[PDB]
DNA sequence: TCAAGTAAGCAGTCCGCG
DNA sequence: GCGGACTGCTTAC
């Protein structure tokens, strides 16, 4: 096979690579790299190489990395750009694989692992690591197997090996049920003591050593705890062992209260699990415990267990290491769904840069346009300083707080790249500039044309419309890519949807799951073996839908957030190629094109509803417009459809066949206007929304800007087997709410916009009658702390105290002197709940970690004075009122001017 | 040169107010 | 007790 690689590092003048050979065998290898920069030089040079820009350039060859850097220095110091890839691990790649590289996974080391630290005296510090390891879990995908090593004997208790027959055990009886399907692949490793456990760890890890290395928080946690561990006790060399090239870096850095630490493994790439998940996921959780996104991803239940961790080896050795090995395979089985390691795979190689590096859209896209560059023979621009400045993004109309009976919407596809690849925006396409009229005069129609010959953007920027850019070609590719994706997921949807329908009618047999590609629309004949399967069958069809569409949805949201990246990349000042006239000529062309189809999109409407001056599109946001559909409703009443499907399938032909044509002539308009070199503004339908026939129901509602909600029948094509509620910016989708009354508001809206008024009501008067009897952890409020030590001392609330923050300064008082309570993390999420007048606490509100139940030390007089009546004025009635006012119900009646028996 | 962007809502603090 | 200027956080795009 032909060769890729997994690792590369530089240590001084040398370039360290792990790599896999044309056999498929894992090799290392130091090269000592000869890096290449240049210099412009004039005219009349006799030479392959020119910059972006067409001018000449010459190269020069250095015998180590050390005087290349050196002669940058120079360069700056005579003030003449340095030119060529200055971080020369991307420069040596990219002389290494000079082609598009095919990896083989199956090749790749990946490990996932977790340890276990007994600490009685509270949260075990990595950065000190004064407590013996008594457990360690390490999975292998090579080997397909879990080692786990177990400390038998340890200053914190003397305990028995582990039972692999008791851990198979329905927890019902009495066992800790190790999941069945990974019995077999547990190889199970006792030690009398720490120092030979570790020993016998950093054998295996030499054998074993891993390219990819994951777990839950192993950044902040493990990977230092471990490191720091070996150091105090063997010393700081064979700690060093941890890296196939011997080399680490701490790192640092720390700092107050009181210290953190995080190593770097020279030749290992770290992907924390947790990091992964923060970028790839799309979620905004209000804890990140293995447990909480556990239970939110896989649907599995909490971890149970009776006594604090700190005591749980010594009461249950035997649940305290089957917990341990049942942590790390929950990480397997989240990306199992997810597919994060994979896309961080797919991205990495694409790119040509360290795996680690995907969490950095600006080095991914260097790499990519420096090796799309070096292809022609051309020299990429040196990296410049820039002063941060501000500078304008979208437009997002006001609309006017309302219920919204019958709506429909459209979005544009792709839209700050697909402007990119319309306008042809590149750092060496730019062709000039021509004198700006205020923007609503291009909406309008009303300014003078821009150019006649050059491709251009309200902005005042102008292209070449005939050579193509590095941006718009490479950013093409990637588009292209998340097309396809995104296929395989709205696909895998409507075979959803379709598979739901049939869970009506089963059907009693026994049978088997249909063998199919759920990335395709089933076929007719597939539809017919469908509607005579059981609801087993069924359901294990559903499942492996809802698994293919979110495996696309990985692939496609997260190829959309890196071409958008590039976008946003413009108006960051690392980006080698940043540049404001391109990051505005972008955003300001999207400001323009959302107006102006407005505009269209009313004119339009107002013809073939042969009104004047009316209002159609109700809202818009950056590149979305909201259409009323009453009056389209109304044209022909009412009756007079036979049911609910009747006007969607109407509203969604009407979409495709008169509208959809008439946005394409607006846009293709609009093109010509400022000479596009290619038209690409493509405006598809979105949402179907409205109440269901004959029901009180109002449809949607806005408040303002940004905040909506929609009874959605269709979604670009996606026709739902039962209503689904589209809300958005509304408290119902804020992390911040507590999760009772994120359900109860949902409710709420589900109830005003399908059955109206009435329902509300009678609803609202319930959750109000029961809302103290809820769990507490479920109605308390969330939190990210930020800036903690700022609002001290000593320790009560200083001048402009958040909260949040007040609340934390009242737990660390309450938890003074108790070395057993878990601390508040500075950067992490709590819990937040307000107190009544006079509690214990001293203040008007507490604060603790959260996923986490609070400290049994003041838990019980936290519950006895929790104040539930401002909590459910706060979190619920406040924003209930927001949005019934809106839509011009109440939620409460409402002195009816009778009342009578 | 370790480093995608802006727009904009709401909850809270501090101050003003016979 | 309510509205205006500010911080902090959080979504929508
Ligand atoms: O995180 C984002 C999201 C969107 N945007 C910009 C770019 C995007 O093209 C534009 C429109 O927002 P959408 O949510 O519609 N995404 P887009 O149009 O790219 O993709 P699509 O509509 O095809 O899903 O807003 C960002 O700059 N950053
Ligand atoms: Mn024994
Ligand atoms: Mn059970
Ligand atoms: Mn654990
Ligand atoms: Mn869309
Ligand atoms: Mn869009
Ligand atoms: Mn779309
Ligand atoms: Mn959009």
């Amino acid at each position: 096979m032909k060769e890729f690689y997994l690792t590369v590092e530089q240590i001084g003048d040398s370039i360290f690579e792990r790599y896999i050979d044309s056999n498929g065998r894992e090799r290392t290898r130091e090269v000592e790299y000869k890096p290449s920069l240049f210099a412009h030089c004039p005219e009349s040079q006799a030479t392959k190489y020119f910059d972006i820009y067409g001018k000449p350039c010459t190269r020069k060859l250095f015998a180590n990395m050390r005087d290349a850097s050196q002669w940058i220095k120079r360069m700056e110091d005579i003030g003449l750009e340095a030119l060529g890839m200055d971080d020369f691990k991307l420069a040596y790649l990219s002389d290494t694989y000079n082609y598009e590289i095919k990896y083989d996974h199956t090749k790749i080391r990946v490990a996932n692992f977790d340890i276990e630290v007994t600490s009685p005296d509270g949260f075990p510090e990595p950065s000190q690591a004064k407590h013996p390891i008594d457990a360690i879990t390490h999975y292998d995908s090579i080997d397909d197997r879990f080692y786990v090593f177990d400390l038998l004997n340890s200053p914190y208790g003397n305990v028995e090996e582990w039972s692999i027959e008791i851990a198979a055990k329905l927890q019902e009886q009495g066992g800790d049920e190790v999941p069945s399907e990974i019995i077999d692949k547990i190889i199970y490793m006792p030690f009398d003591n720490e120092k030979e456990l570790l020993m016998e760890y950093l054998n295996f890890w030499q054998q074993k050593t891993p390219v990819i290395l994951t777990g839950w928080n192993v950044e902040s946690f493990a990977i230092p705890y471990v490191y720091n561990r070996i150091k105090n006790i063997f010393g700081e060399s064979t700690a060093k062992r941890l890296s196939p090239h011997r080399k680490t870096r701490v790192k640092v850095i720390e700092n107050m209260y009181g210290s953190r630490e995080i190593i770097t493994l020279f030749g290992i790439s770290v992907l924390d699990y947790i990091d992964l998940y923060k970028k790839f996921s799309f979620t905004n959780q209000p804890s990140y415990s293995l447990d909480y996104i556990s239970e939110f991803e896989l649907n599995v239940g909490k971890l149970k267990y009776d006594g604090p961790i700190s005591k749980l080896r010594e009461s249950n050795h035997q649940r305290y290491i089957s917990y341990n090995i049942i942590a790390v395979y929950r990480v397997l089985q989240i990306d199992a769904k997810r597919q994060f390691i994979n896309l961080s795979l797919d991205m990495g190689y694409y790119a040509k840069i360290q795996i680690q590096s995907v969490f950095s859209p600006i080095k991914t896209w260097d790499a990519i346009i420096f090796n799309s560059l070096k292809e022609q023979n051309k020299v990429i621009p040196q990296g410049r300083s820039h002063p941060v400045q501000p500078y304008p993004g979208a437009f997002v109309k006001e609309p006017i707080p309302n219920r919204y009976k019958y709506v429909m919407s459209f979005d544009l596809t792709s839209l700050y790249p697909s402007i990119i690849r319309q306008v042809n925006i590149s750092p060496e396409t730019i062709a000039g500039t021509f004198k700006v009229a205020p923007l609503h005069d291009y909406i309008n129609a009303v300014a003078e044309r821009p150019s006649d010959v050059y491709s251009c953007s309200p902005n005042g920027m102008m292209y070449y419309k005939d050579r193509d850019g590095v941006v718009p070609t490479e950013i093409t590719k990637v588009f292209n890519q998340r097309k396809e994706h995104k296929g395989y997921m709205l696909a895998a949807q409507r075979n959803g949807e379709i598979i739901k329908e049939a869970l009506h009618n089963p059907n009693l047999s026994v049978d088997e799951p249909l063998d199919v590609d759920y990335r395709f629309d089933f076929s007719d004949e597939i539809k017919e073996k469908i509607k005579k399967l059981s609801a087993k069958s069924l359901n294990e069809m559903l499942f492996r839908a809802q698994r293919t569409e979110v495996a696309g949805m990985t692939a496609q949201i997260n190829r959309k957030a890196l071409i958008n990246g590039l976008a946003g990349a413009l108006g960051n000042v690392w980006f080698r190629y940043y540049d404001l006239r391109n990051a505005t000529a972008i955003t300001t062309f999207g400001q323009m094109a959302l107006q102006w189809i407005e505009r269209k999109v009313n004119e339009y409407l107002n013809e073939v509803c042969g009104t004047e001056g009316e209002a159609f599109v109700l809202y818009g946001d950056t590149d979305s417009i909201y259409v009323s559909a009453d009056k389209i409703i109304d044209k022909v009443g009412e009756s007079k459809f036979r049911d609910t499907n009747h006007w969607v399938d109407f509203l969604d032909k009407f979409a495709r066949e008169r509208m959809e044509p008439a946005i394409d002539r607006g846009f293709r308009e609009m093109c010509e206007y400022m000479n596009n070199k290619q038209h690409l503004m493509f405006m598809d339908r979105e949402a179907i929304a409205g109440p269901p026939l004959g029901s009180k129901g109002i449809g949607g509602f806005w408040t303002g800007k940004k905040r909506y909600a929609l009874n959605v029948w269709d979604m670009e094509g996606t026709r739902y087997a039962e209503p689904k509620l589209k809300i958005m910016g509304l408290e119902t989708q804020k992390s911040s709410t507590p999760k009772a009354v994120q359900k109860a508001l949902k409710e709420c809206i589900r109830r005003m916009l399908q059955e109206g008024e009435e329902s509300l009501q009678e609803y609202f008067k319930e959750f109000e009658k029961e809302f103290r009897q809820l769990n507490y952890i479920s109605i308390a409020s969330v939190s990210s702390a930020n800036n903690i030590a700022k609002y001290d001392v000593g320790g009560f609330p200083g001048p402009k105290c958040p909260f949040h923050i007040r609340g934390i300064l009242t737990y660390n008082r309450a938890i003074k002197g108790n070395i057993d309570a878990p601390q508040v993390v500075e950067g992490e999420k709590v819990y937040v709940l307000p107190l009544r007048e006079g509690n214990p606490f001293g203040d008007k509100c507490i604060a603790w970690p959260s996923g986490t139940e609070i400290t049994d030390l003041i838990k019980d007089d936290v519950l006895h004075w929790m104040d539930y009546t401002v909590l459910l004025e706060k979190t619920f009635i406040k924003p209930l009122e927001g949005f019934t006012s809106a839509a011009k119900l109440d939620y409460e009646k409402k002195a009816s001017l009778f009342d009578m028996f």
